[PDB]
């Protein structure tokens, strides 16, 4: 059972029993009627105000809150933070826009909960939403009740457009098989993440 | 300068987010057009199927060729990119985003299940250029998540497209100057700029060593 709450000023990109998801749109807490300054120090871009934020996250988050915040300076998340978070009661991932939000929000939060700047891969988005479906997917399909890289699969005609499925797949022999997928794995791990096998990049 | 870009997924309605995130002017202006299909249009049976068991046994079903054959054929052209998702694909990285951002056509082929019979990227590997990547270390259910990431990062470096205009950057301030008893620190607001840039130099190298030693 997990519930995950996220926090855009964006809900209209996220709109698509053990699992609940809620957007909450964080224009909702605003004071007047803007949630962006210019940066502390200059340089280009608008930085988000930590005073909507603050507001926000207090009132959805508990101290058992695990709150989730996409950067791209953040720690790589990878499957094995998925399967970290997968036990969890609460997720509230708190998604930024324009160059992000100021560091505060964060640095207080920690005071208070369990925090986690996370960034999902080595590319720049415009936001953190596309970075927190990426992050509910990984993490629902490992919630209870739901090393190496896969080699090729294959499924009927047992020859397509001149082209034929591996003999081996065919033959029935189970040893065989397991075998010969276990070198294909290993192939393509050298040749396509090299790193994976403590070689160079 | 403009790019077409081509989905093809057994759920379109996945793609609603990018459709949401195209400005009016960069489609009037004819810099971008992102079209998504059901696979399924190109099914051959009643049951419209998609997916078939695995040769050599093993769990879960692998996408059909024949499928996947007729639908690429409709819309790709030897001058096509055509991307496929997959966990086992090269790294998707920034380099990457730039090259293909000056692409004219993207086909982004999403698959499901345990995904797409090998036989449809290695015939179409033979006429036109064809890129396996995953955009990360983590499992996800099917291609159109990594689809959604990838043409985001590929159409914010396409110059007015998304409205949009080495270390880990450090942390970002603004106001107000104090908030709940934390203060933005003061060389930022002190007027000496080669001293800003040197203390925001040494924040992105240490947030780099604690979060991506990698990196160096
Ligand atoms: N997870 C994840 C992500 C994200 C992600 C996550 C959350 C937000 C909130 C806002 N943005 C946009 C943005 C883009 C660039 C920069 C750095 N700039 C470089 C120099 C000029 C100024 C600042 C900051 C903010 C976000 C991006 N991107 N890539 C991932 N893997
Ligand atoms: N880009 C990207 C991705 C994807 C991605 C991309 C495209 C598809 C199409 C289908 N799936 C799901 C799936 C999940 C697991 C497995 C491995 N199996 C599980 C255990 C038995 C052996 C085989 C295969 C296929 C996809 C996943 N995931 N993570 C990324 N960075």
């Amino acid at each position: 059972s997990m519930k995950i709450d996220v926090v855009t000023i964006f809900p209209e990109y996220l709109q698509p029993g053990l699992v609940d998801v809620a957007v909450h749109d964080l224009r909702r807490w605003t004071h007047d009627v803007s949630v962006d300054d210019s940066p502390y120090g200059g340089g280009p871009g608008m930085v988000m105000k930590p005073t909507v934020w603050g507001d926000a996250l207090d009132e959805i988050c508990t101290s058992e809150t695990l709150l989730v915040v996409p950067t791209p300076a953040g720690y790589p998340f990878t499957q094995e933070t998925a399967w970290q978070w997968s036990t969890e009661d609460h997720l509230v991932i708190a998604c930024g826009r324009y160059e992000g939000i100021d560091q505060r929000v964060a640095d207080d939060a920690a005071t208070r909960m369990r925090v986690r700047e996370v960034s999902i891969g080595d590319y720049v988005l415009n936001g953190g939403e596309a970075a927190a479906l990426v992050i509910i997917e990984a993490v629902l399909r490992l919630v209870p009740g739901v090393s190496l890289l896969e080699g090729p699969s294959y499924t009927r005609p047992p020859s397509w457009r001149g082209m034929d499925v591996p003999p081996v797949l065919l033959s029935g022999d189970h040893a065989k098989i397991a075998a010969w997928r276990a070198e294909q794995s290993r192939q393509r791990t050298i040749e396509r993440r090299p790193d994976l096998l403590g070689f160079d990049s």
